[PDB]
């Protein structure tokens, strides 16, 4: 009761503005270090950046650090997308979708020292010059968005926090010299491996810099504090702080501080989206438990510095242009962390401490510890299960539930063992990986499927700009069969990904030799490799993954032609063209009789059928395709690009208007699910979830009359179950009127801090732009 610390509104009243510090900062590293290798140059100017930072600890913290200067800030990488800024410098400030102040003074910095150095010298200038042929017309025809991962740096992936806890950086260093001294100048190949291996000593050095700064700071603030206890805290800030990264965790105040401290470091070289913790409540427990049993911390005083850490997940803004962030609104971190599932043993894997890190959020009810769950039905006990689903009818949106005997053989599924696989983490929205050890861009590119539905309906040229953007697959009306059909569904689908394949080879080109780290630092084997996370030097090299979106208008668009045209024999297709060209103006009996035919979500045998036909087939399509690190992968999550996709389809013979929002991952689309919720679920098992092994994401929304009855708790769980024993892999919850998201896009003021679950992650309703808005508005 007494952790009374809410006093992070802090957080709420604040503005999201550019932080063109630490860009700075990098600008006059870069200019001493010229001539250096470019893994030099880049890990000696961030032991500048940490040095020579910002140092701040806000009024009330217990934990302590940030990425930037300001909270709630925009960090500029001008390595990868100085550009960006250059664009929008006098928008950004007012731009509707995700905005941030750009203050009278930080813009003399920009074009003064920021842009005349990096002018054509960045990884995204890099890619809007190389971008294949076909690729970039069918990015601008709207058919796939592949821009977002050139502005935004590695990220999708969960590092090595564990060593980090249990050696520091002292015993990194061990690691470091281990390799260096089993090297010889001399030998073949052996200068690059030894000159890297000098760029992870600096930034070693520039994490033990900083960490050492910031207890400093902190024995400044206690010799100035009158309150007796703020200034005991300050006290102990400072001896953590002290030891903290450079060596190895003691308690878990120390254990909260490595980690943290190390995450802002590695947010701080690149800023991707999706740096997840991962399993906090598995390495995090033997401090717990051994400081329980000490005095050292009691219960109460852990579940505090939780809701604090928390509130610093909670404090950093993932930046992005104009546009990518219409695909995927609300400045969104997507930091996973994730409780229970399985042990090194095959035992569950559940302790005080997974219900704590639920706890928290029930707590703090701030958006950015994606909270997550790996529930093993055989292993993890009921009363897990119904922690859960008290969380869950807070209408928070958290937690995303995963059905951990998915996830594991997903992880099987990419050629990682058992022996190591157990340890599966979500990932950002709902992709896989695994501490410390798998390089993968878990979500490359996304792919838009209602423009190939409008493709094989329109022969390859694109409705709405006129172009021929696909291949030409023959128009409609010569299909004898529906077979005929099909094909050129297939050979609209094969056109699209090979254009992705070859963007995905360029991007990995261009991430290689130029995008490299000191995240790194935390891979055992970049450190004995001598070998980047960029370059190899990670455990299992798995190939980038390509994202779906439109699941449900596939089936829907595709049936609907089986069913009046090929063996229904109402319409003939010369009339459907006609009807979807028109939007159904005219034509509004046929938009019926569409809307009458079996829908993906009710659950028919004939659908059900075709839904896993198509998407085996669009698995098997992926995995024919390999790059430098491995075969390709596939994954069905939207983000929120599933609203602005909309805008560039046609209409559609699945009965949806023209320009309106495509489906939301493997939910049905809104208004279509008139049979249950649990034919909702089983409309989605078959969906083959182990072939696309980068994830998959179910929408579902809940009235909050539900929490009525005393069995809303134990009902939601059963449901639970049935998710998990159809083999299902992923579904997650909103529990809120419709009366409060209308009145707040009227008065967006007195509904702060109000959450909503969007795809995968948790934004402020407000702070999103109001297509989305809409868009979650309409879900059933
Ligand atoms: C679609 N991506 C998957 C999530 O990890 C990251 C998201 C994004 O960066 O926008």
């Amino acid at each position: 009761l007494d952790r009374i610390k809410r006093l992070k509104e802090r957080v709420l009243n604040t503005r999201p503005e550019m932080d063109l510090e630490n860009a700075v900062l990098l600008t006059r590293g870069f200019k001493e270090s010229e001539g250096q290798p470019l893994a030099i140059q880049k890990a000696y100017s961030f032991r500048k950046q940490c040095t020579e930072k910002t140092v701040k600890i806000w009024d009330d913290e217990l934990i302590v650090g940030n990425s930037g200067s300001k909270q709630r800030g925009g960090l500029l990488n001008p390595d990868t997308c100085w550009s960006v800024l250059e664009d929008e410098i006098d928008t950004i400030s007012e731009r509707k979708y995700d905005p941030f102040y750009l203050t009278d003074i930080d813009r003399k910095r920009f074009n003064e020292e920021i842009k005349p150095y990096w002018k054509g010298r960045s990884t995204f200038e890099k890619w809007l010059v190389q971008i294949p042929k076909e690729t970039k017309i069918l990015r601008d025809c709207g058919v796939l968005y592949i821009n977002r991962k050139a502005v935004r740096g590695w990220g999708e992936t969960t590092a090595g926090y564990e060593m980090v806890i249990n050696e520091g950086i002292e015993g990194i260093k061990r690691r470091i010299e281990e390799t260096k001294n089993n090297l010889d100048i001399t030998k073949s190949g052996h200068y690059e491996k030894l000159a890297y291996l000098k760029a992870l000593s600096l930034v070693a050095e520039g994490i033990i810099i900083l960490s050492k700064r910031y207890a400093k700071e902190a024995k400044r603030l206690a010799q100035l504090e009158t309150d007796s206890k703020r200034k005991k805290e300050l006290e102990i800030i400072a001896k953590t702080c002290d030891r903290v990264p450079e060596k190895p965790a003691r308690t878990f105040r120390e254990a909260l501080q490595s980690l943290y401290f190390y995450q802002i470091c590695i947010f701080m070289e690149q800023n991707a989206a999706s740096y997840n913790p991962g399993r906090m409540d598995q390495y995090l427990y033997p401090y717990y438990k051994s400081d329980i049993e000490s005095g050292r911390i009691t219960k109460d005083e852990a579940q505090e510095l939780l809701d604090c850490l928390w509130v610093k997940f909670s404090e950093p803004c993932l930046f992005q242009d104009e546009v990518t962030a219409q695909f995927s609104a609300g400045y969104p971190m997507f930091q996973n962390v994730c409780v229970g599932g399985i042990d090194e043993r095959g035992m569950d894997a559940v302790n005080d401490l997974s219900f704590m890190i639920l706890q928290a959020t029930m707590d703090v009810q701030l958006y950015q510890p994606s909270l997550s769950v790996r529930y093993n039905m055989s292993r993890n006990s009921n009363a897990f299960l119904k922690k859960v689903a008290e969380v869950m009818k807070l209408g928070t949106g958290f937690p995303a539930f995963h059905s951990d005997e998915v996830g594991i053989q997903m992880m099987l599924n990419k050629g990682i063992p058992m022996r190591e696989a157990y340890n599966w983490n979500p990932c950002g929205c709902v992709e896989t990986n695994l501490a410390g050890k798998q390089r993968c861009y878990t979500s490359y590119a996304d792919y838009n499927l209602g423009a190939i539905v409008e493709f094989v309906m329109n022969n390859g040229k694109s409705r709405k700009y006129n172009t021929q953007a696909s291949i030409a697959t023959g128009d409609p009306c010569t299909f004898e069969t529906y077979n005929e059909f099909l094909g050129a569904v297939k050979n609209q689908i094969r056109y699209v990904i090979r254009a992705m394949v070859a963007g995905s080879h360029v991007n990995d080109d261009i991430g290689f030799e130029r995008i490299c780290p000191a995240l790194s630092l935390s891979f055992k084997e970049c450190i004995s490799s001598a070998k980047d996370y960029a370059w190899g030097g990670a455990k299992y090299n798995i190939g980038n993954g390509l994202d779906a979106i439109g699941v449900a208008d596939l089936v829907n668009s595709v049936y609907a032609v089986k069913y009046l045209v090929y063996d229904k024999k109402l319409i003939s297709m010369e009339k459907l063209v006609k009807a979807i060209s028109n939007d159904f103006e005219g034509y509004e009996e046929i938009q019926k009789m569409c809307l009458d035919v079996p829908k993906y979500g009710n659950d028919d045998e004939e659908v059900n059928e075709l839904t896993a036909d198509l998407f085996t087939f669009i698995a098997d399509l992926i995995e024919s395709f390999s790059g430098k690190f491995g075969h390709m992968t596939a994954g069905i999550l939207p983000v929120s690009g599933n609203t602005p996709f909309g805008l560039e389809v046609g209409a559609l013979p699945s009965g949806r208007n023209a320009f309106v929002p495509l489906a939301d991952g493997v939910s049905p689309t809104a208004g279509t699910d008139i049979e249950g919720m649990g034919a909702i679920i089983k409309s989605v098992s078959h969906i083959p979830h182990i072939r696309f092994n980068q994830g998959t994401l179910l929408n579902l929304k809940l009235d909050p009359v539900f929490n009525q009855n005393a069995n809303s708790t134990e009902s939601l769980m059963a449901f639970l179950k049935s998710m998990c024993s159809l083999g299902v892999f992923h579904v997650q919850f909103n529990v809120i009127d419709k009366e409060v998201l209308l009145d707040a896009q009227k008065h967006p003021e007195n509904y702060k801090g109000l959450l909503i679950r969007v795809a995968g992650y948790t934004a402020y309703f407000v702070e999103l732009g109001k297509e989305v808005q809409d868009d979650i508005i309409a879900r059933t």
